[PDB]
């Protein structure tokens, strides 16, 4: 049983040499350690200025903003909204492509519509470009054949999710997922107020933020502090005390199991691997491969590692939990670096919490 300073012992011995190999400037770490958080920070936010990097700090927490899609998603479901099954022109007539026929939101949300783009390009700004990039794609694979991880797909799940609502997505997002959660610094769009709060992200040793896109807030553009994602690992791993119905279901359905990968289950947002597991099993997440369908879905097991990692221009992200272990990490830095190093230093540090 570790004691808040061995804890932070452990969470040092590893951040520490990780920084300094990295050159990462900032970082802002949460462990949940039977239920309960311990937050760690080190650096600055802004190296020029000097602001350090504190509780507060925003990060840019880039593709691990996919976890808040697959959570939405499950809220939807959950409320009678969507259902997966149902095809994606039923939200979005106008996609009226013979290829969409057969695609179902579960396709999107999953990245087995048959290969959409990594990113939706940046020369599309504005719906009739985006209806239009949608329109003239043509798939490469069947649907439910191969996934192949994107923006575009669960990016454009999110959007349709939200329609039965009625909300935009940032408006569905902070009513049904953000504010019952008492996640009160997890923003698409940072306020005045808080801009002094957003730490700046460091590539190739220049200041950066990421730039608005079509669909980014469903795909990247979340930033939070660590305290808030502290409690978003919490409430995902542990949902038992949310008051919510709907949302506590649609966690859980956010970790059911939609599709074998390898070694590596989909779920909505999050992926998962069994637990217990070596670390170089999860140390090709870029390459599409065949995808096997689980149906129905499988119930979210305790004995797993549910994780997602994010990057954009200067910032990476990783989260991972174990809930059979009340256990889990936030790893927030303005920095990108690479995601076997951020994966073998959250093992590291779970690994001595046993
Ligand atoms: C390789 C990908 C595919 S896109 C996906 C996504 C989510 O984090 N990232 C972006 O959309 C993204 N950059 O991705 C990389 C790391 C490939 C990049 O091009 O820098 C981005 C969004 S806004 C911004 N600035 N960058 N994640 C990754 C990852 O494994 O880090």
């Amino acid at each position: 049983m570790k004691t808040e300073q061995q804890i932070a012992d452990i969470v040092n011995r590893t951040i520490t040499p990780l920084m300094q190999e990295q050159a990462i400037p900032g970082m802002a770490v949460a462990v949940i350690y039977q239920g309960k958080p311990y937050y760690f920070t080190w650096g600055k936010a802004d190296i020029a200025n000097n602001h350090p990097v504190t509780q507060q700090t925003l990060f840019e927490l880039g593709s691990v903003s996919k976890t808040f899609n697959g959570v939405l998603g499950g809220d939807a479901i959950a409320r009678g909204e969507i259902k997966l099954s149902d095809p994606v022109t039923k939200y979005w007539p106008e996609l009226t492509g013979k290829q969409w026929q057969g695609i179902r939101l579960l396709h999107l949300a999953t990245y087995t519509e048959g290969g959409l783009p990594l990113k939706i390009p940046d020369d599309v700004r504005d719906k009739a470009a985006l209806l239009h990039f949608y329109q003239n794609w043509q798939p490469q694979w069947t649907p439910g054949a191969k996934r192949l991880y994107a923006n575009s797909s669960i990016g454009l799940f999110g959007a349709l999710a939200v329609k039965p609502s009625g909300m935009s997505y940032e408006e569905a997002m902070t009513r049904r997922v953000l504010q019952p959660l008492k996640l009160a610094h997890t923003w698409i769009t940072v306020p005045q107020n808080e801009q002094k709060d957003y730490a700046w992200g460091y590539r190739e040793g220049k200041p950066v933020h990421s730039s608005p896109g079509q669909l980014d807030a469903e795909a990247y553009g979340v930033k939070s502090s660590v305290i808030d994602m502290a409690r978003w690992v919490q409430a995902n791993m542990d949902a038992s005390h949310v008051q919510e119905k709907t949302l506590q279901q649609g966690i859980a359905l956010a970790q059911s199991r939609y599709w074998r990968i390898g070694d590596m289950y989909q779920g909505l947002g999050w992926e998962m691997l069994n637990w217990p597991l070596k670390a170089d099993s999860i140390i090709v997440a870029l390459a599409a491969l065949p995808a096997v369908e689980v149906n129905p879905p499988a119930p979210a097991v305790k004995a797993s590692w549910v994780h997602k990692t994010g990057s954009t221009g200067g910032f990476g992200s990783y989260v991972a939990f174990v809930p059979e272990k009340n256990l889990g990490i936030v790893m927030l830095a303005n920095k990108s670096y690479p995601y076997p190093v951020r994966v073998e230093a959250a093992w590291r540090i779970l690994e001595k919490l046993q």
